[PDB]
């Protein structure tokens, strides 16, 4: 489905996978102690994806799939990508990190990667 609102409860190698993309340190710190909102409207091949920082700021990571498309990302700067899917799952690969995304019924995960390190998490389906 790929479709409602979801906020990132935790997460797992956040920390060092933030380490190697290189993040400034009060920012490592806001994610992992703070629920990014996390919104999505999977509209067929388009998505419209979006991170939004409760309420306030709201980066947003619009795709069309198996297409590409230019996408803010949570690296230093946007990149482009082809964000492709599967079937019951969701798939992505930059210029810089990869990552993976997997609706559960009601519960949005994530799983990010680079260079022998790899963050998942646990973006639940709710407000």
């Amino acid at each position: 489905a790929f479709t409602g609102k979801f906020e990132m409860e935790s997460e797992k190698n956040y920390d060092e996978f933030m380490k190697l993309l290189g993040i400034s340190s009060d920012v490592i710190e806001k994610a992992r102690n703070f629920k990014i909102v996390t919104e999505v409207q999977q509209d067929g091949q388009d998505f419209t994806w979006s991170q939004h920082y409760s309420g306030g700021h709201t980066m947003t990571n619009k795709f069309t799939v198996g297409k590409e498309s230019n996408i803010q990302t949570m690296g230093g700067k946007t990149f482009k990508a082809t964000v492709q899917m599967e079937g019951g799952k969701l798939v992505v690969n930059f210029p810089n990190y990869h990552q993976t995304s997997e609706i559960v019924g009601d519960k949005l995960v994530e799983v990010s990667t680079i260079g022998g390190v790899t963050y998942e998490r646990v973006s639940k389906r709710l407000a």
